[PDB]
């Protein structure tokens, strides 16, 4: 059908696996292939300072465990490609936070490959229910800022299968991204844009990508080392589309190769073609506004509420302290041009809400205010609860680079310890892309909120929590440690000489934590709500050979309306390969109101047991027991029960260098056991 790859030239064939220019794909307008606008925007459209709704970035975001929420997002930010003629939206990044200081942890959605492919797939699966393209990103482990043009991610193959894949792999399988974005670094030495294993072996040939895979900006390095690799598109343009052409002449790229790159562009052209020849569309902006209203709401996780000071009774005298109140800080250049933003105290302001404002603190490295300190001090002293808004300011967060400590400003910690010696009810919340250390100040604190970056519609979302209207319901997509020296991987963090060794394999975040029995500060998939919650009728039931089902009942014991994120965890008892003592499985978000229960259930399907086996080169789903664990956060289990699965079957060659051991538990060998 026109038009294929058989209606061009060798010229218009090589010139469709480049751009146009920095931001579209090559128009072959001539045969009917427009080089239609690609564009950022994991958290909403950055098309070129266009106003856009600014959704809250996934690191709030990934608080909600919510994928129909998810999915929404992704229908509004469609639309408004729609109307911006934009065909493909660079996102979402889906990439694992190794470590709690990676630079773009703010635009990523877990520590754990499970939750980011469940969270981050509604984003693909929204927007291209509307005819839009998604950019699945940075595949893959592109989990540090620096030195990530050079660096060479060495990571094992069970880490690579268990950690940094499932997430794309889920989102492949389940949706299918219309587009891909390979990361900068290098994996064991190839760059990801030169990687023929990741870009075909196992993107294509095993999981079964439809899609066109692109280079992040730079990120192509050997044109014909890409093509060859699976790389579709070059991006931005060098101009050097000549090189295919030479190749394709000389042997350097087979022509059925060249073939498939080039009509995999021509097929994204008539994928995004309907939506982008719909003429004068105007997205609703009230209405994307709400649903960037409701994300907001979902994007906060409390993680103490003292003597219940949350909610705070609307009618009491207020203190509201903190910079962040009056400039906020809602994203990561990132930056959207919000079509409505209104802060805290406008919030406050505009609902009637009388408040005594004080800002405490500036939002930059100079030291301590003494006189904006005082003024905040006489403020609170004459008030009911203090509200203080802390957390990092832009330059703590500086864009291409990684963190180098976990802490709020020491300047705020000041001001929060003389705050407290006058007045004791303070609710801190917490304005943060990433991980920031809690325990070394929270004994001054009453409520801690944890808002992460809320996007656009922050203020309004903050009163209906902080006042009651509606319930906080976050659990932490990310764990929060004592001290970043606890982690894992901070021996080999960000590394040396152009080379980073994942020395802690498959052991990431809580999963080495809840292994090794370590203390941290709040849990992965930890959150409080005004609520009271209670899990009984747990009934977990095998359903095949390797397979099993769960069956739960969650209710709401309080007299409040809100909602409970159930988690399921996969516990195995001991295995032939090292792992974590739990993995989370499987979660369910309901919204129950006050004395309502619900029945949740869980299909656990093979991969819920199964680890990555380098001796088989597969999965491996092994033969004993595994307990499976019901509850509301990793160190919240409220029932548990034991299944015990037969094994796969899966044999191996056996020889003389094998173990009895080795022949025990093959199937052709358990026979010659007795």
């Amino acid at each position: 059908t026109y038009p294929s790859v058989n209606d061009l030239t060798l010229e218009e064939k090589a010139s469709l696996t480049s751009g146009g220019d920095a931001w579209h794909l090559q128009g072959v307008e001539a045969k009917g292939i427009p080089g239609y606008m690609i564009t950022d925007g994991p958290h909403g459209l950055r098309k070129s300072s266009v106003p856009a709704t600014c959704f809250p970035p996934a690191a709030g975001l990934s608080s909600s465990w919510n994928p129909e929420l998810i999915h929404q997002v992704g229908e509004a930010m469609a639309e408004e490609c729609i109307q911006e003629k934009v065909a493909v939206i660079l996102g979402p990044g889906v990439n694992i936070k190794r470590n709690p200081l990676g630079g773009r942890c703010f635009e990523y959605w877990s520590e754990d490959p499970y939750l980011a492919g469940h969270e981050a797939v509604g984003i693909v699966a929204g927007v291209q229910s509307k005819g839009v393209g998604t950019s699945l990103k940075h595949f893959a482990a592109n989990n540090q800022e620096t030195d990530r043009l050079r660096v060479s991610a060495n990571i094992s193959q069970r880490a690579l299968r268990e950690i940094y894949f499932p997430a794309f792999e889920h989102i492949v399988k389940t949706a299918q991204p219309w587009t891909i974005m390979c990361s900068y670094n290098r994996i064991n030495g190839v760059h990801s844009a030169q990687n023929r294993w990741l870009l075909t072996d196992v993107l294509r040939d095993e999981w079964g990508y439809e899609g066109i895979v692109m280079s992040d900006w730079g990120a192509d390095h050997d044109r014909v080392a890409s093509l060859n690799a699976g790389l579709n598109l070059e991006m931005p343009p060098s101009y050097t589309d000549d090189q295919i052409v030479y190749a394709a002449r000389d042997g350097r790229i087979q022509p059925e190769q060249l073939d498939r790159m080039a009509q995999g562009m021509v097929d994204l052209v008539n994928k995004t073609r309907s939506a982008m020849s719909i003429d004068d569309y105007h997205f609703d902006v009230d209405a994307h506004d709400e649903v960037a209203h409701q994300a907001a709401i979902e994007s906060m996780v409390l993680l103490k509420n003292d003597d219940d000071i949350l909610p705070v009774a609307a009618n009491a005298k207020i203190a509201v302290i903190g910079e962040f109140a009056r400039t906020p800080r809602y994203q990561g250049s990132s930056h959207i041009t919000p079509t409505k933003m209104t802060s805290f105290l406008d919030t406050l302001a505009a609902r009637g809400v009388d408040v005594a404002f004080a800002p405490g603190f500036t939002l930059d490295l100079e030291p301590a205010d003494r006189t904006l300190e005082a003024e905040a001090v006489e403020t609170a002293k004459n008030a009911d609860v203090v509200l203080m808004f802390l957390g990092l300011p832009e330059a703590a967060e500086s864009e291409g680079f990684d963190r180098e400590t976990l802490d709020i400003p020491a300047k705020q910690v000041e001001l929060l310890k003389a705050v407290a010696a006058e007045n004791k009810n303070i609710v801190v919340v917490l304005s943060n892309g990433s991980v920031v250390s809690v325990a070394p100040w929270a004994g001054n604190a009453k409520g801690i909120l944890e808002s992460w970056l809320l996007g656009q519609a922050g203020g309004p979302a903050l009163a209906d929590v902080i006042f009651g209207k509606v319930s906080p319901s976050g659990k932490l997509a990310q764990t929060i440690p004592m001290n970043i020296n606890d982690d894992p991987s901070m021996i080999n963090w960000p590394g040396e000489e152009g080379h980073v060794d994942y020395g802690e394999g498959v052991f990431v975040g809580y999963r080495y934590y809840d292994t090794y029995d370590k203390a941290v500060d709040y849990p992965f998939g930890f959150g409080l709500s005004y609520a009271t919650f209670a899990i009984d009728g747990v009934n977990v039931a095998k359903t095949g050979a390797n397979t099993a089902h769960v069956t739960a009942t969650v209710t709401n014991t309080s007299d409040v309306d809100a909602a409970e994120t159930v988690q399921v965890y996969v516990a195995p008892g001991k295995a032939a390969v090292a792992r974590p003592k739990h993995e989370l499985k499987g979660f369910r978000k309901v919204f129950l109101k006050a004395g309502e229960s619900a029945e949740i259930t869980f299909d656990l399907d093979e991969r819920a047991f199964a680890y990555w086996s380098e001796k088989f080169n597969d999965w491996h789903v092994e033969a004993g027991e595994y307990t499976v664990e019901v509850g509301t956060s990793s160190r919240d289990i409220a029932a548990v029960a034991v299944v015990t699965l037969d094994g796969d079957g899966k044999a191996l060659p056996l020889d003389e260098w094998s173990t009895f051991g080795e022949w025990a538990d093959d199937p052709v060998g358990s026979k010659i056991v007795a």
